């Protein structure tokens, strides 16, 4: 695999270590984006290896709910990855867009992260935090993992981070009860307006509902927003929890 069974066309959006463009590959006509990270860039971070090894991972993780990654290459100074392409964008968009989501497109959001993270850990595989920023759409209006924080300083992460995590397979499980909770209401549960502050609520872990939050939607958030990991249900709980199933799909 190179750089010439590429078209490149419009640039998409910048990254870390690089940019990100929509390519078609010529063999096949085939759409897609290529994303560029820099060597060096990378070399600076102390990710050089560690991004080795979850684009490996990535790399045998095939979902409807996780970004494809259907291959990667290097040269010079810099590496790629062919990735699959979101048509509909990001969904910290869709909700910058509609302020919160209604009940439904809540309750089916979190089940697709739902399987797509059970597939994962039937494989040994988990994941870290998740932001919204982190989540593209698909064709059919399909949630689709993106980030590369696959495992088998840094801004605006504290509010989607665990207890654990500022003081295993359960940090996920905070992260929807966060991302749950946002979706819902617009803002996450324990943003304030200082980073002490903020640090606080989340230790504590102190939230409350606003007076629309069904409470259906109150019990998972609840059960989910756990100081402790232990008692974080699993992710087949989650998947069958009255609420979901009543306004998922
Ligand atoms: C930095 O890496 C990229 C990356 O790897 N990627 C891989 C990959 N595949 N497809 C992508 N699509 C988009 O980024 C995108 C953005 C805006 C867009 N429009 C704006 C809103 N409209 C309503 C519809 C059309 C449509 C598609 C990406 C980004 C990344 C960016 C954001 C989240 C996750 C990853």
């Amino acid at each position: 695999w190179a750089l010439e069974d590429f078209e490149i066309g419009r640039p998409l959006g910048k990254g870390k270590f690089g940019n990100v463009y929509l390519a078609r590959e010529k063999q096949s006509k085939f759409i897609l984006a290529l994303k560029v990270l820099f060597k060096a860039q990378l070399e600076k971070a102390g990710v050089e290896h560690q991004l080795r090894r979850e684009v490996e991972i990535q790399s045998h993780l095939r979902h409807p709910n996780i970004l494809r990654l259907y291959g990667y290459f290097h040269d010079a100074t810099r590496v790629y990855l062919i990735l699959e392409y979101a048509p509909l964008g990001t969904v910290y968009r869709e909700l910058q867009k509609l302020s919160k989501f209604d009940e439904q497109r809540t309750a089916t959001y979190i089940t697709e992260l739902a399987n797509a993270l059970s597939y994962c850990h039937s494989k040994r595989v988990i994941h870290r935090d998740i932001k919204p920023e982190n989540l593209l759409l698909g064709s059919a209006g399909e949630l689709k993992i993106a980030d590369f924080g696959w495992s088998v300083t840094l801004c605006g992460t504290l509010d989607y981070l665990p207890p654990e995590m500022i003081e295993d397979e359960k940090v996920d499980l905070w992260s929807l009860g966060v991302l749950c909770y946002e979706f819902l209401v617009g803002k996450p549960p324990f943003e304030a307006n200082t980073y002490q502050e903020t640090y606080k609520r989340i230790s504590r872990v102190e939230f409350t509902f606003p007076d629309f939050v069904t409470e259906g939607a109150r019990d998972l958030i609840s059960r989910l927003l756990k100081h402790n990991p232990s008692q974080r249900p699993m992710l087949r709980e989650v998947l069958e929890h009255p609420w979901i199933t009543a306004n998922s799909s």
